[PDB]
């Protein structure tokens, strides 16, 4: 059937009965009233059964051996469905497929019932998930720590061409994977005031919110290691949240509990944008405060909570602990670690600071100013008083270091301050992270360099040793084996299976680049994938597409810097050229654009309306026929990504040079047989470098060109004046060609494009369409197109998260990865 | 060990492994980190496993045979713990005891970990629970329908002698018994307006709240029947509760979902008191609207949803359905049934009305005015517009019936109206129920008569056939076998086990009233029970009592009509007499008073402070020694009731004649070997009548005396003037003898007692203490005390809920009870 494992005789029989046990005892249903949803749960529970054994021994193991623990703090974890992924890492896919088949059910039909765990906005959240999968696969004692939002990223609905947001109640039917651990609930404080008494400061009169943990298992790839992702849930104490007496109402008091519990109610739907709301800050301290207590407790036990030097010496803390800050969201971990160490454990400042800097590491994910976290001091002042004091004290000592290093450089001082003066004083979270961490890293080579050259230049000059780079990656398991079994099979037919956990081995495929059979096969799976997607489209969304055309797709969150607008310009151009010479042949294309706009991002929502507007015109023009279709992929999410990517021919990664930190979608397309048309931005540079620029469609300004233009000054009118085709499009938008009933509907877009385009869309127009012509040319030559594809696929190995994690492990955490199978799952009950 | 069943070889082995399976796979724990709480859950799950098989066949059975269904609508279901009760009804107690013993665990210690299901205030809620247990035992196709509050009755805390309320988060650790059934979620409407168009009225522009059901199994006693208790939970739709666009905030919109979900958040903590809050009304329509849809759906399938006459003829509705209204709380079921029938199903008014009256029955639980539900019309007007219209129309036709029966009786007309004029117009829910039901019943013989003679006299004269009586009962299982295995064993040793489901058989114990061995045994178990309680007291609450003294206890909700105050007067009197003649012998007593005061009931809370105040004095007076202790039982609840009742010698049921509808606590004491000192009120009358007044301690005014006094006019001063002892007590309270630091602390009580005592406490003082002297006399004669006890126990059979339910079944529902064992639980998987 494929290498989804063995369909053993004994195990298929075993599976079936357990499937039945659960249907009866767990779901309390009988075959005569069970629905697909019930069948999905019976299975889920049956599968979950298989990793509890391993989950328990893995955790017990780490307790015995006591290795250095890695803690990945992130406000986001974009998990997606977990049934299939679990079967894959446990080599259970074929057995389950067989068993369910014998039970008379279609496993695939059941997998579609699982709701996505959308606790993330996009790239940052998905990285965290791939990282988790990689850390388990590499046998690291790592824990993902976050918030268990009851409402993840909103489900996108297109009404009249406009995006409509609706609550994502992903827990509505229950989450068979998580394990509530009410017994480990911890208290978290808010507000209050600071008392300075005799021997130390005291955080007093605080409001208490409880943090209840929920554990979700993270299985490594076929190595019997199952790590833990601990998500926190806000709960109100039953005392003060009722006991603070003297009139108000008993009923009202109970109803008001949903005020402390609002903290973990919903994820903020912003991608690369900073919103300074109190709720957000509260979420940020909540996950930090709870997690740290859990970390220190585990440490207090270790082998110190037995003997060792005997005396809670936190000198060995950094030797046992390592916490990674995914962006600045969990930045309060730094001052909070100091608070505990200094205030509660009573360590002297300097010893506390040494420990903190040695255990903390920060990862930066963007350079755009609007995405930088700058919290108003009055907020910190009211909500976390003692933390503010600590930050000022950190700032004080840091600046003293600077002054000592650069005597007289008074401007440098203000520039590096963690405190920003002006309208309202703010705290530059990024500056905080750099100062209190031993390592800071970019997510792509160019991005990392930009940090040292620009944004954090002064910090680099002060401590060059802190700055590193760790190019992002993705997991081959979910992003290849899971979503593209067909491609994985033919690859395995030639080079084996060892590449699943050693993606570099894909290079061996280079020697098949001229293999007639292979070329045919690679080409075949992609054709099958396109057919399956084309079907899914009519199945769930309804209104036909042509599987023979080139599948042109751009899927990622809607942003001005992502330039979906530039994509739009090309599409309209194609249309206009066809309308000019109808009977001229052109390579058929189905351009698919998908992604979510943050609810408050007016421009982004305007762009979605534009895309749909273009399709209304293009898709109903008889002269165009089936040569050009414009489709807006609805509710783009992980599960949807696993369907389109494998079916894509052309991958669009066209951000303005210098704006996309790295990107990971791009990597997903490269590994699944799609060619890339893009700019020398983020990881695109390393991809083309890895596959050779001849096998990549690069175009547009490089970072330097962008800057040159900015010195000069960017004037869009010039491009409007010199390019007729471009002019024609702008005037079409301005006159209502795409919005008859509302002729001025797109004035904001046009206005912006002409007068305040921060991302100079026009500057890359000419080179972009020219380049698009080159890909159409190559598509006309199937054999050569496929051969270039083989060149990309065979060379994408470097982009596996296993590599990224291996690097974090060695160069930052100080731990050695291991592909050693944990001692089987075997029963055991001590 | 006892007759808790057989500890079979095969089953104990089977239990153990399943206990282990759950500890591992379900709890995901290993013996080395498992806590008593974990062990409790492993067991619970193991036990729950045993009744799913039966639950499924029972439900499937009713589907095949299709008998008349009984629907018990109640806003309250005071369940308590369910582990033990389940083991008992499944004959699993000894086996579990053995198995857990072999696993090295104390089953009793684990049972104490289960949280109480306190979804009730007191008697009304507990009746519903006993009824459920009886209906299952009698093999009726009955369903308990209610609301799944996430917060039940508040946990009571005594701070400085004052009651402190704190949220009862009973679901904090999960509820292993319930089964979420998200697939059966139903919509419920609120607000909107009524449109009258061509062919009928339309309820329009309504706000939708979803109702998610949760099923809890209700096992009959050893007959393999497991019925269902369906509790509804409020959920917000993800559309409009987000989709009603045009600014407000996406985050805020998601946070505001906890506004529709507040409906099932907390139980109103009022016992015998009406609070007209909107939230309450919303809870009332919520449970009604959802339940009815579920009832009609089931009906539409029946055997009509196949063939029969073919044409949804609701003429057979009352032959298949019967809904019981537990008090007026679910009263909206009447107008809602009409709404559906007339508005949606399109039946003519008269046919709809005939059907409704034929399927609805109402049970009245009180005569005090402040407990009567009178909803302001403006409320109904805004929240349920169409229902108000229906009510007016019902009222219109009803009054026309009255006018026709009593021509010219204009006063009668206003008196019977469902609509009450005055300050604000109200709707008399009780009047509604009577009019739209074919049967109305009291909960005790005297109570029922009072209804016909007083409160509902006019209604009785109009339709005498509607009024009946159904004396309350209690379940012998939880209230004897479960809480008092010792007593149950010795009884069984003589007369067998058949009395557990046939309590009348207890009469056979009469012939052992002179049996020397029995007398010794009855006396022995009560001594053991008192010792166990005396221990529990020091264990969990701490501060000694004497097990040789008479256990004088009054436990029930705190009320002015319950007269805990009268109890107080006696206690103080005893104290004063002792302080007068210290070296005179008096029978030692431990008087225990316990119960919860509704948070807004100032007087009731004042009384709790008085009780504790008395104990502060009495318990620390050296001259008193161990002859008199005053103890306030904290957080009285079902689980606590199962501990005190079996340990009680004297049961206090001293309400003012005519105020306690029936009472059930009294019955609980009678069956567990306690003698009763009480007034001829509620079921007390039938108890003494059943055991013979010679074996009862009756005292005080009868109903007639009360009325005589009211004609005359009640003047407390007279009693104050003629009884020195009474005077002495009042002046002690007035001067701060019981409240040194705050001498005027009890002015409200004294003032009330002297000028506005609605329950004439003073009028029964003299006869009460005189009577108390008689019980002390008899206690001095162990052999005779025990013999009188045997007379009560042997004669309590009539008070089993099996009898009550059998009567409802035959005289109201039109169904025949059956003690037929359902065809085993045996595997089966069709
Ligand atoms: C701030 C933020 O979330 N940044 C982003 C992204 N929005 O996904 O993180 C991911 C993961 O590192 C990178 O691939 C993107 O280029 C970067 O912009
Ligand atoms: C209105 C109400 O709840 N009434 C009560 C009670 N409060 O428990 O119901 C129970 C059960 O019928 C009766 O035993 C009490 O005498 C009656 O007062
Ligand atoms: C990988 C992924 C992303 C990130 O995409 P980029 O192209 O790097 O912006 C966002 N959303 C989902 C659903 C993803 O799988
Ligand atoms: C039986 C019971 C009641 C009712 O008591 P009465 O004495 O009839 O007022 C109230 N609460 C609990 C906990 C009960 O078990």
């Amino acid at each position: 059937i494929s290498v989804r494992g063995l369909a053993g005789v004994e195990n298929v029989t075993e599976l079936k009965k357990n499937f039945n046990r659960h249907l009866h005892f767990t779901l309390v249903k009988d075959r005569n009233v069970a629905t697909p949803r019930d069948y999905y749960f019976a299975l889920a529970h049956t599968v979950r059964d298989h990793l509890v054994g391993r989950w328990i021994r893995t955790q017990q193991h780490y307790y015995e051996k006591d290795p250095k623990r890695i803690y990945y703090l992130s406000l986001e974890f974009y998990m997606g469905r977990t049934l299939q992924n679990t079967m894959v890492n446990l080599a259970l896919e074929n057995a389950c497929d067989e068993a369910t088949y014998q039970l008379g059910l279609d496993m695939e039909e059941l997998e579609e019932i699982e709701e996505d765990a959308g606790l993330g906005n996009g790239g940052l959240g998905r990285l965290a998930a791939c990282f988790l999968d990689s850390m388990a696969t590499l046998g690291l004692a790592a824990y993902g720590y976050g918030i268990r939002y009851e409402f993840g990223i909103f489900n996108q609905k297109i009404c009249g061409g406009w995006q409509m947001e609706e609550a994502d109640d992903w827990l509505r039917y229950g989450n068979p994977w998580e394990k509530a651990r009410p017994e480990f609930t911890l208290p978290v404080h808010f507000y209050g005031r600071v008392e300075h008494t005799s021997q130390g400061a005291k955080w007093v009169d605080t409001q208490v919110v409880l943090a209840m943990p929920y554990d979700t298992p993270v299985p490594g790839y076929r190595n019997n290691v199952v790590n833990t992702m601990r998500l926190w849930s806000a709960k109100a104490p039953n005392d003060f949240n009722l006991k603070d007496f003297n009139v108000g109402g008993y009923i009202q008091a109970v109803l008001d509990r949903n005020l402390a519990e609002n903290i973990s109610r919903v994820l903020y739907p912003n991608d690369n944008f900073f919103e300074g709301k109190e709720l957000r800050l509260k979420q940020e301290y909540f996950v930090v405060a709870a997690t740290l207590q859990d970390i220190i407790r585990r440490f207090k036990s270790s082998k110190f909570g037995c003997r060792d030097p005997v005396r809670t010496n936190f000198d060995a803390f950094p030797d046992k602990v390592a916490i990674q800050l995914n962006d600045t969201h969990p930045s309060l971990a730094i001052p909070e670690l100091m608070r505990v160490l200094v205030d509660l454990e009573r360590l002297d400042w300097d010893k506390a600071w040494e420990v903190t800097v040695k255990t903390c590491a920060y990862t930066n994910h963007t350079v755009i100013p609007e995405a930088l976290e700058r919290w108003p001091v009055h907020l910190l002042e009211t909500l976390l008083p003692r933390h503010l004091q600590i930050i000022y004290e950190i700032n004080q000592r840091f600046l003293n270091r600077v002054a000592a290093a650069f005597p007289g450089d008074v401007d440098r001082l203000r520039r590096m301050s963690l405190v920003e003066e002006g309208a309202v004083k703010r705290i530059n979270m990024a500056h905080l992270c750099i100062a209190g961490s031993h390592a800071v890293n970019g997510v792509a080579r160019i991005h990392s360099e930009i940090l040292k050259k620009t944004i954090f230049k002064d910090f680099y000059e002060l401590e060059p040793h802190k700055f590193q780079n760790k190019t992002n990656g993705i997991t081959p398991r979910r992003w290849l084996v899971l979503c593209n079994p067909g491609l994985a099979e033919i690859i395995a037919e030639r080079i084996g299976e060892e590449y699943i956990s050693d993606l570099d081995q894909l290079r061996k495929l280079l020697s098949y680049v001229d293999d007639e059979a292979f070329i045919r096969d690679v080409a075949k799976v992609k054709q099958e994938n396109k057919l399956k997607f084309a079907a899914y489209l009519e199945r769930e969304y309804k209104v036909h597409i042509n599987p023979n055309s080139l599948f042109d797709v751009q899927v990622k969150r809607i942003h001005e810097y992502k330039r979906q607008l530039l994509n739009c310009l090309h599409v309209i151009t194609l249309y206009n050229r066809i309308k000019k010479e109808p009977n001229k042949f052109v390579v058929p294309r189905t351009v698919m654009i998908g992604g979510k706009a943050a609810p408050g991002y007016h421009m982004a929502k305007m762009i979605i309306k534009l895309i749909t507007a273009i399709g209304d015109v293009v898709n109903h023009d008889p002269v165009v026929g089936d040569r050009l279709r414009v489709i807006f992929l609805e509710n783009y999410r992980v599960s949807l990504a696993e369907k389109v990517i494998p079916a894509a021919d052309l991958s669009e990664q066209i951000s303005t040079a210098g704006t996309e930190a790295s990107g990971t979608g791009n990597m997903k397309f490269m590994l699944n047989g799609a060619l890339t048309i893009g700019t020398m931005d983020g990881a695109n540079v390393e991809m083309a470098e890895e596959a050779g620029e001849e096998n990549f469609f690069i175009f547009g300004m490089r970072v330097e060109d962008v800057d040159r233009l900015d010195q000069r000054g960017y004037n869009a009118q010039e491009y409007y004046d010199r390019i007729p085709e471009l002019r024609q499009i702008i005037e079409q938008l301005s006159s209502g060609f795409f919005s008859p009933k509302q002729p001025d509907l797109f004035k904001d877009i046009v206005n912006m494009l002409m007068h305040h385009d921060r991302f100079k869309v026009f500057a890359d127009y000419e080179e972009y369409v020219k380049c698009q012509e080159r890909v159409s040319a190559l598509y006309k030559n199937p054999r050569e197109w496929t051969r270039m594809v083989i060149r990309n696929i065979a060379t994408s190995g470097k982009f596996s998260s296993d590599r990224t994690i291996a690097q974090y492990a060695r160069e930052i955490w100080g731990v050695e990865p291991s592909r050693q199978r944990l001692p089987a799952p075997d029963e055991k009950i001590p």
